[PDB]
């Protein structure tokens, strides 16, 4: 299945769009004149200067540095280029949810990176609200608890699985079995800029043991800590900006899976960029049957498996912001590499520090495809 | 099925590579210093200066205009960028085989575009031979009769189908039925730079009627005319260059389908470039459920269907050389367009002069996918 509940998504989408009003009370165009190389700070100033947010709902008229293009197409570029910045953890406002993940979460230390952080979150919410209002997608994916918080839905243990399987399986184990052999206490490690702090989940938590009686409270507190309690001013600031463009009661017709799709579309890896920036070693080359089989097998995979493949080889499911040319390994720049290795009766292997697939020279297309899918799973 | 006979292709490929010899009689590197903007003429001069073709079989050391990249990756760029020029019909050496096709054939008027045309065909054969020798792919596809001619295989009526269905069906009809009602003669129209010439297929052909007795000769002559007789000096010049790097008896281990794959890989459309340069009209936009369904359905199609889709909407299965940003319609530049149109009980329609898909607002993903595939077929 590819878009479960699509009947209902489109029904909500039609209703939503009818309920959105374009005021006739406003200028014909909202204009922006920007430099690609300075898009984040320039858009912040322009968007945060406006005092009547209804003027933002005018037809977007964005120009970079050129006049002869479609304005919808250019707005779509602006949204894409600016997403790439807003969501770049370099700014300290968002961070990747784990090293192997591409999904973003609010950085709880945002106010330490930037005294005016809440102003920035408001700006970001204004831009997300603007995107939905004008029917554009953002380029980036937030963790599932972010969408839930936008909708005022409670964050749960099941929200942990998509973010951190290992940790979800541990907490699920505790929920389903007597925790006492684990010797856990109501405190957790919090790492802030390379420094670790033991923080109490509850008063004098560090001295309270987790038992069959209190383990559910323990799980709730951890989940609060992990997703909620540290970022409420951020999220509140983000929601103030978002709802300057969209009434929260309209957006709340969507559930959290529908909201992600509406805001962000579907995740995938660009195979053409991938293929153009890969290197072959130990006897492989672009025309080699094994390599041509390889790329066709990659193209035949679903989005999710391609992502799993990328993570299998590189250690992460994220693609550098400037695409595969800028792929990095353990010791600096390292393009994605396929090296002839092993016997055709072995499965492929990876050296993640080198972004390197060790790929045996299989004897047919179908064998390669089957052995590769198995390795990926 | 995706790579039929792949067991045998790889077997031939292994044998082939063992039979290819890298002389120890040569310099360590063959060097090229080039400008991207002048790649065709500069590479011609450098490649055609060499008198001992075995020096070409040295490790390729190509630099543009930058030193810090993989040399194999840069050679792969050179081969790609230069393919794009060699095979650009602007030069008069190759032409597209039909308006709706991307496959290339030798231009029979090459010697009128360029007095030194055979020197250029030799250069091109040297570059193709160099590509195979070093295991690189070319960027472009020749018609099936081109590969056959490289291998000295006879061109037949069945070779017409992949090039021109309509004409193949006509000639097949004649082979299978009494041709007399058609009133055909042994002459054909030949268009040269916008001028039409009646040319005799056989002496005084213009006055000889096609009958049940002579129809097979008629078909053979047409096929000769269409693919063979006009381009033998070209093809001979191309083969002289190719075989300076590869003995013809080695290349002849492959059949014509294997040879294409070896030289050129598989055809496809880059969906990311496609999607980034499409425009939405009459109520559609990037986040619209119908649009997000659309792109996922395109991504799920095989290469062949995507190509058929592109041809359905634009009138041609070819992509501009600089990708979808440079898509052209009937009245100049026209990006690929999806416009909301019709009732969900209709199939999508296209206006090819506008590169425009008329796409009804279907109610589910599965309905859109089914109705789109049907239209495409
Ligand atoms: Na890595
Ligand atoms: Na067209």
């Amino acid at each position: 299945l590819y878009f479960q509940g699509s009947r209902e998504f489109k029904q909500k989408y039609d209703y939503f769009r009818k309920k959105l009003k374009k005021p006739a009370d406003i200028p014909n165009r909202f204009e922006m004149k920007l430099h690609r190389n300075n898009i984040f700070e320039e858009s912040y100033r322009r968007i945060m200067s406006v005092k009547r947010p209804d003027v933002l709902k005018a037809r977007l008229w964005i120009e970079f540095e050129e006049k002869g293009l479609d304005y919808g197409g250019v707005a779509r570029e602006w949204f894409f280029l600016l997403s790439k910045e807003m969501f770049n953890p370099y700014y300290g406002l968002f961070e990747y949810s784990a090293t192997d993940n591409y999904t973003l979460q609010i950085n709880p230390n945002s106010g330490l990176c930037n005294e005016d952080h809440l102003s920035y979150f408001t700006f970001i919410g204004r831009v997300a609200g603007l995107a939905v209002f004008h029917g554009k997608l953002l380029d980036g994916f937030f963790i599932r608890p972010f969408y839930k918080m936008m909708l005022g839905k409670q964050i749960t243990l099941n929200d942990m699985e998509s973010v951190d399987s290992e940790y979800y399986n541990s907490l699920k184990w505790i929920l389903e079995n007597d925790p006492t052999e684990l010797d856990l206490m109501f405190c957790i490690d919090e790492e802030n800029f390379g420094q670790t702090y033991q923080v109490d989940l509850k008063p004098n938590g560090s001295e309270i043991m987790v038992t069959n009686e209190n383990k559910r409270e323990y799980i709730d507190l951890v989940i609060q800590w992990r997703f909620v309690n540290r970022v409420q001013k951020q999220m509140n600031a983000f929601l103030e900006g978002f709802t300057e463009l969209l009434p929260i009661d309209l957006i709340k017709i969507f559930d959290e899976n529908e909201l992600e799709l509406l805001m962000c579309g579907l995740g995938d890896v660009d195979v053409n960029d991938w293929r153009q920036h890969s290197i072959y070693k130990n006897g492989y080359c672009p025309n080699h049957p094994v390599i041509q089989w390889f790329w066709k097998a990659v193209l035949l995979m679903d989005a999710e498996k391609r992502i799993r493949l990328l993570q299998f080889v590189t250690g992460t499911s994220r693609v550098p912001m400037n695409g595969f040319a800028e792929l990095y390994g353990s010791n600096g720049p390292q393009l994605f590499t396929i090296e002839q290795w092993g016997s055709p009766e072995k499965l492929p292997r990876a050296h993640t520090c080198f972004n390197r697939l060790d790929l045996p020279p299989y004897e047919t297309f179908e064998d390669l495809r089957e052995k590769l899918l198995m390795a990926v799973e």
